[PDB]
């Protein structure tokens, strides 16, 4: 795997190798069982600690926006997420990692740190048109992994708002000293956040690490 980071700060966290948060998306062809194992093997080799982030319940929004009825969408997600979990558990066992350090971005709905970060992201979303547009686009890119209408995006964007706290301050939520969220797509919104373009800030102990094989 190769790596690319946003700022020079994301780079400094990278050199310490303390912790990596490996994103696994429920509906993205990237994540074959096989790829999950290779990805996880690499993480455990490269980092002192490895955790895994799966999609929360808002992933149901992506399917609903795409037309799936609510009840079915919720079950489809449960099926896909629990499947991602099973592969990641297996992979973590096999490489010495920790099968319990797998979380979904819904697992902290009642946690102070997570809720506070939701509030910050939400505030910015409603107050700042440029941040709201950025979020809509990021939600559009989530669907792509038929025309995508305005209203499909307002449904889908709940998904983006729910995950973003782990993109800006996962350490607050997970209780680790510092982290890199690791993923195979580039993070456009992350660049703008870097340049202080929004009321939402990237914590100095969070980085984004783009991986590629
Ligand atoms: O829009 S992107 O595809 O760049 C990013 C996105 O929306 C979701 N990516 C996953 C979701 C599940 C947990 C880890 C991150």
């Amino acid at each position: 795997f190769k790596t690319e980071t946003l700022t020079q700060n994301c780079n400094e966290i990278l050199k310490r190798r303390r912790h990596v948060l490996v994103g696994i998306s429920p509906f993205n062809s990237r994540f074959s069982e096989d790829y999950i194992h290779r990805l996880i093997a690499w993480a455990v080799r490269e980092f002192q600690s490895v955790s895994v982030l799966l999609a929360g319940k808002e992933a149901a929004n992506l399917l609903e926006a795409l037309g799936t009825p609510h009840g079915k969408a919720e079950r489809k997600v449960r099926k896909e997420v629990s499947r991602n979990r099973r592969f990641a558990e297996k992979a973590l066992e096999a490489h010495g990692g920790n099968p319990e350090d797998i979380h979904t971005f819904s697992d902290f709905a009642n946690q102070t740190a997570y809720r506070n970060l939701r509030m910050e992201v939400e505030a910015a979303f409603f107050d700042q048109t440029h941040f709201r547009n950025a979020c809509l686009e990021m939600s559009h890119a989530a669907i792509l992994g038929v025309e995508v209408s305005a209203d499909m995006l307002e449904l889908a964007v709940e998904y983006v708002i729910a995950e973003l706290p782990f993109f800006i301050a996962a350490p607050d939520i997970l209780g680790v000293e510092e982290t890199l969220l690791a993923y195979h797509r580039p993070w456009k919104l992350g660049e703008q956040i870097s340049r202080n373009e929004f009321a939402v800030k990237m914590r100095p102990n969070q980085g984004y690490l783009m991986v590629s094989e």
